[PDB]
RNA sequence: ACCCAAUAAUUUCUACUGUUGUAGAUGAGGGAUCUCGCUCC
């Protein structure tokens, strides 16, 4: 197996050693901000926009079907969509003409609409958290930090900026007022005001915030300016107007009436200082100036309502000409017959279709009411001249404007774009280590200069290092560049080699190749070639020429591969004085490069990252064409002190000062790239996923694990064999016995409480942290006690085992070892966090004074509690089909002993399916239960079940050694009646949870990478991994919202790890996944590389060797198979993990039934 | 002098914790058979 490309983000720690000038866009940086007029405009401008989507209508609020979308915002957003609309289009071939004018609506796409309702709900929730925010009489710090993190959460790539982007890319048909450009101008004021906001309330960010790119390819810096605001003026100027020559514009001649009646109409707004200008410029803020474009449309809207109306009053001929309609009153009254016999027919048509009573007899109806509409609407468009000409002189009107809008749009955007890449880049090595060089925009041409002439590399200590690179997008842009403002130097040289019209012309854009690779190649071959190219580009011409230049290519992709896999080179040269020479002449910045790591020679081990940038730099790595590679592009943050605590010192950390902040991105294994998958048409992605999966065989997977599923903690793990696949139960039980074989080493801590004294007179724990104690250095230098003490401590407290299956809640990863109770403290914090966080969500709800009255009954001990408990941990679906009194079986089920009551087959089965997980809820693992129904002293009858019930913690079987019992009791119910001395916000401690869910799933990856390779190596050969249930294609709704639904994060995180061993297919998210194949199939699998997922059957509790039987309470099953799980599993409950692998394989190996 | 009993060596988390610190984990779903326009539903 061969890895792919892959390419990480990396961070590292910057000190000032003479910033004087970057120092200055930071200044400049600062603004102002108003917390009320944001919430207040905020609020104005989210009502304002319901009135352009929502149309009209109680019975359905909905977005308008009719609403036009420029294919700009899908591409950003709705890329499964836009890639469905396009294979639906091209697949059925309604495209006769292999090029249109076409258009499309939101209409034409398949559930669009509720993906925008959802997204404007959200953005409406995130509005009302912050005005309740702003409202709020809380503690100063957390206020400020509410603030900050709601800020933080609207300003996402979901949000807001979605919103804007669809507002910008939008246009009606029918629109009567002005409404859209309203919502244009003010969108810019919110987007400016957002950014200051976050700029003022948000300082502290882990990763800071941006203040300056610098890239190192010549390519992009070189730049000059341009002075954009009088180019900007230049081409405003053609938006102005005289009234009188409106008309001029076209050949339309129009009668003096009507052409004197749209004058009037004009001159309408011909008052209290308006300016007519032909269209509209959002981006210089217009306002009190009139469009003659939105002019003309309403006129057009409103006298097309007044026709239809009238038409659809049945009104005579005569009447129709008293009319103000003077676009419509001048028509025949041969044409208004036609037209009003053809609205007889459609009224008919109606009638008929509301007397329809069958479905085909509907439809037939309605694709002839289609017909005569589009008779009616053909007959409309070409009788009426005036319609006609007023029609023609609109178009007219129309395209003008965004002419002018286009030129000023790219105007913008390129202003924008040169006013980040500020600084070009180099790096300086000294003694080991390695310093950070930014040069000025303006010197840099002096600069290069000076380089070239310094002598060729030698041997010293001090050197100078400096890149170039070639990428096919990189070429595309120097070629294609905003060619439009002439502005392109490089474009302008390469002119003569373009295609040419029919005419002659040159076509100067993309689209002149009409999608033919086969010109593209042949192209960008030439390019190459070309000389001029050669002048301003430095590549290895010698390897190309041969490689790239002279050469054929079978499909595009090739030829990017290629061109992105020779062109990388790196220089160096070196000379005295140059740190002093380069800051004297050139402004030269410089930041020097440090790590926690890099400072110290300890070489004993380094952080991962460290390991990559450390490889980058070694001598072998060049010979390999940089196997590693670092992109061309940086960029740099600032982070301010969070200081907020009263004086006394404390003591020196991070936070405590002002830090700078790099950022970079890394490649490895570069020369072996691959097509990076992404959303795709489901028969691709099969295909391609397929094809894959078919580089395994049946015989090479020699062993395979189960992942357990069950609730918010995490469960158990297990290996199985093949060879466990024995034809009797006497000679499968002997066969697992041999755990001494298949087995792997794990290690115990005999005493939790265990601690011991420092030379510092300090106590130490254990249960804090093993590695102070494990580690023999640790040992030795910690208590200067002997080797012998060492040994002999070792193996007191310590205690070795030979398992098959493990409990994957605290397994932790220790020099080498694997510890079953390692971590305790990760686990305890997030139950408890959990607990307060359900606590609290259920005392924010019942803020009405009346029985609020939580209980924490550690029991149900009451009928109607009991329905409502099964009703939260049941099935919606399933849940409604149960009868009263099969509920009440449900609830007994669920609760009374196993034995209690002869369940049925039927009813067992039903049962099976309601549930979410399963449990023990009265005998095991304890779990307090809280509801808060209780107005009164609590009885059968009344005390109504509607204020909930809910799961709150759960009591580990050591309870801990860590605080003490009767003080859990105490916290957690302090925390429901002590609201207020606890100052934490809602809204943080979801974030606060996050973390700790994230951080405790590492331990987890890290425990299967580690038995993974393992077994591979003692094995020689490949594994499959199995999880119960595909999670990540679910809603996460409610409490889950911002909670991360642990099973998704493991998911994810599993995923990533072995994305680097190359044992999976390149898939850049997990999204793109159609999972809809595995439901209901006991027999089914999805296979994903080596990964794979089956369907939760619920055979848990499912004995390994008899099946029939039934594991509950003892190490021996019941069924008398002679099965023992007393000497091969830690509990009763790894028995789950077992199940699942077996299954799995079975699958697996059924998959291929007709394949290998 | 007990309640706003909280915070705490890191590129950054999580446990811990003070001057050779220790254990595990660790990246970013944005690109050209164009662009910008007009009927009718």
């Amino acid at each position: 197996m061969e890895t792919y490309k892959v390419t990480k983000t990396i961070r590292f720690k910057l000190e000032a050693q003479n910033v004087p000038e970057i120092q200055k866009d930071i200044e400049g940086l600062q603004s102002e901000f108003n917390l009320a007029n944001f919430v207040s405009d905020l609020k104005n401008y989210l009502d304002q926009v319901r009135n352009y989507l929502f149309s009209e209508g109680k019975e359905h609020v909905f977005v308008n079907n009719k609403i036009t979308i420029k294919r700009e915002w899908l591409q950003n957003h709705a890329k499964q969509e836009w890639v469905d609309f396009l294979e639906k289009n091209k697949r059925n071939n309604s495209l006769n003409n292999h090029t249109r004018r076409i258009q499309m609506s939101i209409g034409d796409f398949t559930g669009l609409a509720s993906k925008i309702e959802g997204t404007f709900d959200e953005i409406n929730s995130i509005c009302k958290g912050l005005a309740d925010a702003a409202g709020a009489q809380a503690n100063k710090r957390t206020k400020r930090e509410r603030t900050g993190l709601l800020l933080k959460r609207l300003q996402a790539r979901k949000a807001l900026p979605s919103l804007f982007s669809l507002i910008e890319n939008s246009a009606d048909k029918n629109e009567t007022g002005n409404l859209s450009l309203q919502l244009k101008n003010k969108s810019i004021l919110i987007e400016q005001q957002l950014a200051a906001g976050v700029q003022t309330f948000l300082p502290a960010q882990s990763g800071g915030l941006p203040v300056a790119k610098a890239s190192f390819n010549y390519y992009t810096i070189n730049k000059k300016p341009v002075d954009f605001g009088n180019e900007k003026s230049e081409l405003e100027s053609r938006l102005k107007i005289s009234i009188d020559t409106i008309f001029k514009l076209t050949r339309e001649n129009f009668s003096k009436k009507i052409e004197e009646a749209i004058t009037a109409d004009i001159q309408k707004e011909l008052n209290n200082g308006k300016t007519l200008l032909l269209g509209d410029v959002p981006m210089l803020g217009i306002e009190n100036y009139v469009s003659l474009r939105q002019i003309l449309k309403n006129i057009k809207s409103n006298q097309k309502k007044a026709f239809s109306d009238l038409m659809q009053s049945g009104k005579n001929y005569n009447e129709l000409k008293a009319t103000n309609l003077y676009l419509l009153n001048t028509i025949e009254q041969r044409q208004f017959d036609n037209y009003k016999v053809k609205t007889n027919e459609l009224e008919k048509l109606a009638v008929k279709i509301n007397q329809a009573t069958n479905d085909n007899q509907k439809k037939e109806l309605i694709s002839n009411k289609q017909r005569v509409a589009k008779q009616r609407g053909i007959i409309m468009r070409d009788n009426f001249a005036t319609w006609k000409s007023f029609s023609n002189f609109y178009r007219t009107i129309s395209q003008e404007h965004g002419k002018i809008l286009a030129l000023l749009k790219g105007i913008e955007k390129e202003r924008t774009e040169s006013q980040l890449l500020k600084y070009w880049a180099l790096i300086l090595e000294n003694n080991g280590q390695h310093k950070l060089i930014l040069i000025p925009r303006e010197k840099a041409a002096s600069c290069k200069q000076w380089i070239a002439s310094l002598n060729p590399s030698g041997d010293k200590l001090t050197k100078l290092f400096w890149f170039e690179s070639l990428t096919y997008r990189s070429l595309q842009k120097l070629c294609f560049g905003f060619t439009e403002n002439g502005n392109n130097k490089f474009n302008k040289n390469i002119q003569n080699l373009l295609p040419k019209d029919n005419s002659r012309k040159i076509i100067n854009g993309e689209f002149a190749f009409q999608g033919d690779e086969q010109k593209k190649i042949k192209f960008y071959q030439s390019v190459l070639e070309s000389k001029y190219a050669q002048s301003v580009l430095n590549i290895p011409i010698q390897q190309v020429q041969a490689d790239i230049i002279n050469q054929s290519f079978a499909s595009l992709d090739d030829f990017q591969i290629a061109l992105e896999k020779i062109c990388y080179r790196l220089f160096a040269v070196v000379e005295a004085n140059i740190e002093a020479e380069l800051l004297k002449n050139d402004k030269a910045q410089i930041f020097n490069i440090t790590s926690s790591d890099l400072r110290k020679e300890a070489k004993d081990k380094i952080k991962s990252h460290t390991q990559i940038w450390k490889a980058f730099w070694t001598s072998e790595n060049k010979q390999n064409n940089f196997e590693t590679r670092l992109n061309p592009e940086i960029t740099i943050t600032y982070r301010q002190p969070k200081q907020s605590k009263i004086d006394r010192s404390q003591k020196n950390n991070r936070y405590l000062h002002a830090q700078y902040t790099l950022i970079t991105t890394i490649s490895e294994h570069s020369n072996s790239p691959t097509k990076i998958l992404s959303f795709m048409s489901d028969d691709e992605f099969k295909s391609s996923v397929d094809t894959f999966n078919k580089k395994f065989k049946k015989d090479e997977i020699k062993f395979a694990f189960g992942i357990d599923n069950g609730e918010v903690e995490l469960s158990t793990l297990g290996v199985y064999f093949p060879a466990f696949d024995k034809t009797t139960y006497k000679e499968k039980v002997a066969e697992l016995e041999k755990v001494n074989d298949y087995g792997f080493e794990v290690l115990t801590i005999r005493n939790l409480n265990y601690k011991e004294t420092d030379y510092n007179g300090k106590e130490r724990k254990i249960i804090q942290n093993p590695s102070y104690f494990l580690k023999k250095e640790n040992y030795l230098r910690t208590f200067n006690k002997s080797e012998t003490a060492y040994q002999k401590m070792f193996t007191e407290q310590f205690e070795k085992k030979k398992l098959l299956t493990l409990d994957l809640t605290t397994a932790k990863v220790i020099c080498g070892h694997i510890v079953t109770n390692g971590d305790v403290p990760a686990l305890f914090n997030l139950w408890l966090k959990h607990a307060q966080r359900n606590i609290f969500e259920m005392n924010d709800h019942i803020q009405k004074e009346t029985a609020k009255k939580i209980v924490l009954k550690n029991q149900l001990d009451t009928d109607n509690e009991k329905l409502k408990f099964a009703e939260y941990i049941s099935k919606e679906k399933e849940f409604g089909k149960l009868n009263d009194d099969e509920k009440m079986k449900y609830t007994k089920w669920i609760f009374e002993d196993r034995d209690q009551n002869n369940f049925t087959e039927v009813e067992n089965k039903k049962f099976k399916r309601c549930q979410k997980i399963y449990g023990n809820y009265s005998t095991k693992a304890k779990a307090p239960v809280l509801f808060a129904s209780c107005f009164i002293d609590e009885e059968l009858q009344s005390v109504t079940d509607i204020f909930d019930v809910r799961h709150i913690f759960k009591k580990r079987e050591d309870f801990y050694a860590l605080k003490t019992e009767e003080e859990i009791k105490q916290l957690i119910d302090s925390y429901n009646t002590n609201r207020a001395s606890h100052d934490i916000s809602n809204e943080e401690l979801d974030l606060k949870i996050l973390n700790t869910k994230k951080a405790l799933v590492a331990n987890a990856v890290g425990v299967i990478d580690f038995l993974y390779k393992h077994y591979e190596r003692r094995l020689g050969g490949e594994g499959l991994i199995i999880k119960e249930g595909f999670g990540t294609g679910k809603v996460e709704d409610g409490i889950e919202k911002f909670s991360g639904n642990i099973y998704r994060i493991l998911e994810r995180k599993l995923y990533q790890k072995f994305q680097n061993y190359g044992l999976v297919p390149p898939i850049k998210s997990l999204m793109a996944v159609r999972a809809n194949g595995i439901e209901n199939n006991k027999n089914a699998i999805l296979q994903l590389g080596n990964v794979g997922f089956i369907d939760p059957a619920g055979t848990s509790q499912e004995c390994p060797v008899c099946i029939e039987g039934r594991l509950e309470h003892t190490t021996t099953c019941p069924n008398k198979c002679g099965f023992n799980s007393e000497r091969i599993m830690h509990s009763n409950d790894g028995i789950a993990s077992f199940n699942i692998a077996k299954r799995g394989f079975n699958n697996f190996v059924k998959s291929k039934t007709d394949k290998q």
